[PDB]
């Protein structure tokens, strides 16, 4: 009695054929960076502190593959600096001459092409986790405003 | 001085005459499933792990009705299997011979007709929450690709 | 002062005498299919992935009728295959030996005659929504080009 | 080499001398009304729900004029009811004893004479938009069939 | 080799000459209201709970202007109640004798004329955000059905 | 009993013979730019912040082709500046001496001819995504008004 309709529910997923699958808690997330002062970013080559995140992998069989690495794809700020993201801004006066890198666990930047791969990682029989860091990078004088970036990634076995 | 026009803002809502109303945070949402390997879906009757969601109800008076149940409506993959969604794909080569079910809290699939109702649930004077789960189901051999589903629902008092 | 004429505005609507009326957002719409490769459509009986749409009904009284179904009317590609649309092309070299079906929620094709009706659907006191799917179908070898189809429909109480 | 003629292309436009000009996307458009049941239109004074549209104005200087209003011109169904359109039908048995009004943002009908003007509207330096609504109106008992209306308009500064 | 055409991409934007510009994430959005029971809207003067939204402003210089306020423009349900939206319905039997207001941060309704402005707001050198609320309002007895509204806005410096 | 006709439904799609097909969610879309102040666009060579979009590809086989790139086709504002769109305006006083570019992931403008191609991109076995950015560009002094652009594209394997 007194039946009423509801709303709508969507679904998102994938079916892949590889060694180890990507956890559902890491297909889309949001890492914060907080704020950073212009006095810490004065000249070219300036660098702030870094925060970290991770990529979780589940149902990981060692008998079909041994190691794993990743690769990233974004948008360079300049053809001279081929390792810094551009700014996925809101087209309403964001910051100028800034950018964010991606640091490997070995401690180096990555080439944003989708072909440069990172170092290897030995796996287990189950849950595996690979950490990464990110930090701001400047190519000169900094300006106040806003800053947002966005990128995708890709793994290899 | 210097007045400038803005943009446009829309509104969506309903007015219903029933016992307990649907929360605004659950008329439209998006639950992720992540990924799943083809090796876990080999033969007919294959089953992966399940994630969960919930439906929130507010302003719920016990004096006009006691219990509540739901029902779902989608699209079957086959007339033999009357409890599995089809794939609301992008018509660009998604996965084949897969599908997603809906598991009740009593632990059974539901008939996608909009007439089969679930078990009852005792209510409170205020916020009430009913949980559900979903998981992948196969009817044979699996293929790589993509997978998206979509369905609506309907309650009863 | 300084009065200037404007343009012209048209109106389209209907007045029907039935149980439940058709929403204004679904008397005329356009569903996309994107693209599809010829390698996925090789032999007779080939099938691609499917996208979905819906028909919305409003002001729906249960006291005058209980269930509802639909029927479609188009143009067959052949008298042997009485369930596939032809191609409402632009007469400038579109694709050959392709076509689009309509899948019911029970998971079957429909006979394009305007007399074959689909399965029933229980109604509410208000907004009701009935989903459907569509996908490409081939009767042999496929050719590149373009593809457009068009059809009408009809309901029953 | 191998030159072939094409087709024909037309042009439509105006040159006016006033404060603010009419956008090209609103000299001719088509607003739908969907359907409406005869049970909602039973006696004289019956009223259905309303949909809305808008008129867009561009290059609007405030220094030459301040406010603006509109006026409409159509065909009355009766000399007693001087605010309801007639039915621009197809002379093949459309609906009887129906009609459509035009509601101002202040919430009143308009006199279809081309001399009754609406309320004022303060302007900006650029894009301005004035909304309006329309709904069905009856003067007695309704009949099934079809319904189409058409009208023009005129502004004032 | 094997070059294939793509689709079509559009663009929307504005160029304004003022103090502080409107963020791209708020020129067009959609706020939900969920559902509301008829028992909470019984007599004239009835009121339900409220949800909130905000308007984001970027690249905001304090040296050219100090404060800011907004104004709204819609369609009144009645000339007696000059602060309640009408219902931008689908002309297929939506709800009757309902409506939605707009509450300022000072806690008052707004006059839907496009000339009544709200209270001031002190600005920063960059991102600024102004919140607002909305809730259902009734002028008598409520009916079941649907409810949709739509309005535009306009700022001042 | 009491059968009533419905409306009309259209279909749009393509059949192509290439390596990787275009997703249905990206044959036609609309990216917003919001607003931008005239003070940020003062002289020739002025530049605002950028927003981003992407092109999704599905059912992508690596065994028939390896890399992919795109090309664009629009309308230049001048024969001296062969990389800036014109303004697909409404012929009612839009902005003057503005325009929008397209930035590659390598960080350069593109020649609007339909023959200049972008950089390569390594592919996967399935879903692939290629990002791009867009921003306003000026060739002198800016004017207030409106701004809309439109372009098509084309891929290569």
């Amino acid at each position: 009695a007194t039946t009423v309709n509801g709303g709508t529910v969507h679904f998102k997923g994938e079916v892949v054929n590889a060694a180890c699958a990507v956890d559902a808690g890491s297909v889309d997330q949001t890492v914060q960076l907080g704020q950073v002062r212009t006095a810490s970013l004065a000249q070219e080559g300036a660098t702030s502190s870094a925060v970290g995140f991770n990529i979780q992998l589940n149902d990981c069989d060692t008998n079909v593959a041994s190691k794993a690495a990743v690769a990233f794809l974004g948008t360079a700020i300049d053809a001279g600096h081929t390792n810094v993201l551009a700014l996925q801004s809101s087209a309403a006066g964001s910051a100028t001459n800034v950018g964010v890198q991606i640091l490997d666990r070995t401690g180096a930047a990555l080439t944003l092409d989708g072909a440069t791969f990172s170092s290897e990682t030995t796996l287990n029989n189950g849950t595996n986790t690979i950490p990464f860091q990110a930090r701001y990078f400047a190519t000169g004088a900094a300006t106040p405003g806003a800053a947002n970036a966005d990128a995708t990634f890709k793994v290899q076995y």
